[PDB]
């Protein structure tokens, strides 16, 4: 009866309305966390505290049908008449360049994108596959990494069903290659897994926010050849981050500054 109450208040969490579209296991690793210091009963308020807190945020705002209809709208406007390689190359871009207007996350790198990839790849070469944890709309990136030289897998999670469902169902309609996945996940809660190139775009901060030391912790636990984590320029936290590392056995390879952005790559040799 002690994992008991873990799993029935993580159930009462999930059933209930509020934070229902919401990755399970993240629920279940917020209460594992606080059942370890605060009183079995009460349990429910402060991990819904929490979720408020850190994990009230991305869930807020985002409406996954509303999210597919303007997404849906854009790819409709613009036509898709036949024409040259090249053209319906710059037409892909054009789309979900706007596309990724569309939410805070990614407006203000749609500057970068024409570059993003080619300059990361200098660095890294150029991956067989990316892993891209916390992804939001960044899976419409395809048209950038995939004239950069990966055309390996991509495989992008977030952790709202609803919207992971508008961007599968709106990567179909751009008739997106197949190799470009997307599926709900949280590399806080889900086991250690590996990877080529792992993208940690404006996700660092929000991972300590989330909970305590993660950040560094992932980038030691995830297996990469090497990783790129970015952080805004509000001009703090970047600072943070790059004394984070000091103490840890990781490498900066390189740090790349584009747009309005600050991308750390980073690497275990």
């Amino acid at each position: 009866t002690n994992d008991n109450y873990i799993e029935e208040v993580t159930a009462k969490v999930l059933t209930s309305g509020k934070y229902s579209t919401l990755y399970p296991p993240t629920v279940r690793r917020v209460t594992e966390r606080l059942f370890d210091r605060y009183p079995p009963k009460q349990l429910e308020k402060e991990v819904r505290k929490k979720l408020h807190q850190a994990y009230g945020a991305y869930i807020g705002g985002i409406d996954g049908k509303r999210l597919e209809k303007k997404i849906e709208k854009i790819i409709h406007e613009i036509p898709n008449p036949t024409t040259d390689e090249a053209t319906r190359t710059e037409w892909e871009k054009e789309i979900c360049l706007k596309i990724l207007n569309l939410h805070t996350s990614t407006n203000e790198r749609t500057v970068a994108y024409d570059e993003l990839y080619q300059k990361i790849f200098e660095v890294t070469g150029v991956p067989t596959s990316i892993t891209d944890a916390g992804c939001a709309l960044n899976p419409f990136s395809f048209p950038f990494f995939t004239e950069a030289g990966m055309l390996g897998q991509y495989i992008g999670f977030d952790l709202d069903k609803g919207m992971i469902e508008a961007i599968e169902h709106s990567l179909r309609t751009l008739n997106a290659p197949e190799g470009i996945v997307v599926k709900q996940g949280d590399i806080l809660s889900d086991p250690s897994g590996e990877s080529d190139l792992l993208l940690m775009f404006k996700l660092y901060t929000l991972l300590d926010r989330q909970e305590e030391a993660s950040g560094l912790k992932i980038l030691q636990e995830w297996k990469y050849k090497n990783a790129v984590i970015s952080f805004p320029i509000k001009t703090n936290y970047t600072v943070k981050f790059e004394n984070d590392l000091v103490g840890s056995d990781l490498r900066i390879m390189q740090k790349l500054k584009l747009g309005n952005e600050m991308y750390f790559i980073v690497s275990r040799l």
